[PDB]
DNA sequence: CGGCATACG
DNA sequence: CGTAT
DNA sequence: GCCG
């Protein structure tokens, strides 16, 4: 009744096992801080299974036969069901290692490997990093300066205003180019940590060289607080606020229209959904999927797609709208 | 046991 | 190394 | 950590 890959089942944004999935995602996060990508994946997948269930898990026996629930994840759920808390989870939550790796990796420009090295050097706080700024990249300096604003959720109300200003710059850069909202907001989220936009043009090839032209125009409008030929830009934008403004993370991606369905699919996520979809494609169908296309390595051919529906059909999967990709 | 998504800046 | 879903 |  529960298929093993997240791309084989609908996952809504809100569900019936929120507390259970949040606990498993703590353990997944902690596994990632320690470099165990395998354990991170299992805990993420187990969490995702619970999101896809039609009602709350109330008894341990309801986990029988669910994929990705073994001794460890089942014991976590058991303790939560019996006592309302899981000691392992609370131990992680309280730990200096978890709290500091979380704090450091949430800086734009800082990943697990950097955070871990800083942790091993004895650093613990944002002000610890500010006092030693020669150790920081320009990207990290921007992430640290803007860290407080970037920790405030972006609201869907914010997104429409940003999309309008991006469209104006895009339209001057290349008349006829389009901007599509992707990422979590396209899956129905009401808040987010950033805004993701996908840009293309209906005439194949006209999008070449577009992103620099867009970025230069946004920068001339004074809207870019930070940014790095290219096709992806990871920016910090100045977003108007009542009597002021706040910094917001915005990602811009350009794709040729031939690849647009693949880029839309990839950038709409969720992250776990796309990993599971690419895993399914390769392992179950022998096809190689990325945000550019879908390759048959036996015929050495790429699948043409005119829509996301095409891609799901190519892969033998029932279509899922973005709102059901919240794996 | 091997495998765990796949790319660009 | 960072970033993206 | 779990699947096949
Ligand atoms: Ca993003
Ligand atoms: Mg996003
Ligand atoms: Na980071």
């Amino acid at each position: 009744w529960m298929p093993a890959y997240a791309c084989q089942r609908p996952t809504p944004l809100t569900h019936h096992n929120t507390g259970l999935s949040e606990a498993l995602e703590i353990l997944a996060e902690a596994a990632g801080f320690e470099g165990s990508e395998g354990r991170l994946l299992t805990f993420c997948r187990a969490a995702s299974v619970l999101k896809a269930l039609p009602s709350p898990v109330t008894t341990l026996s309801q986990l029988q036969g669910l994929p990705h629930f073994g001794e460890h994840s089942s014991r976590v759920v058991q303790e939560l069901l019996e006592h309302g808390v899981c000691e392992e989870v609370e131990r992680v939550r309280r730990s200096e290692r978890y709290q500091t790796m979380k704090l450091f990796t949430q800086i734009f420009g800082v990943g697990v490997k950097t955070a871990d090295r800083w942790y091993r050097e004895g650093l613990r706080t944002l002000d610890d990093l500010r006092e030693q700024p020669q150790k920081l990249t320009q990207q990290q300096k921007a992430g640290l300066q803007h860290h407080q604003d970037l920790s405030t959720p972006v609201l869907r109300s914010d997104v429409d205003a940003l999309q309008q200003v991006v469209e104006e710059a895009v339209g001057q850069a290349l008349p006829g180019a389009t901007v599509t909202l992707t990422g979590g907001f396209r899956r129905g989220k009401l808040q987010g940590h950033d805004v993701d936009f996908l840009i293309t043009h209906p005439k194949e090839g006209q999008e070449a060289g577009l992103l620099p032209r867009v970025m230069c125009r946004l920068q001339d409008q004074g809207l870019i607080l930070y940014h790095q030929a290219f096709e992806r830009s990871f920016c910090i934008f100045r977003l108007p606020q009542p009597g002021s403004w706040k910094a917001v993370r915005v990602d811009l991606v350009v794709a040729p229209v031939s690849q647009f369905p693949f880029a839309l699919l990839g950038w709409t996520g969720s992250k776990l959904f796309q990993r599971e979809l690419r895993r399914f494609s390769r392992k179950e169908k022998g096809l190689w999927l990325n945000s550019h296309g879908l390759f048959d390595p036996e015929q050495k051919t790429f699948f043409q797609a005119a829509s996301e529906e095409d891609i799901f059909r190519h892969l033998g999967l029932e279509y899922l709208p973005p709102e059901q990709r919240n794996a």
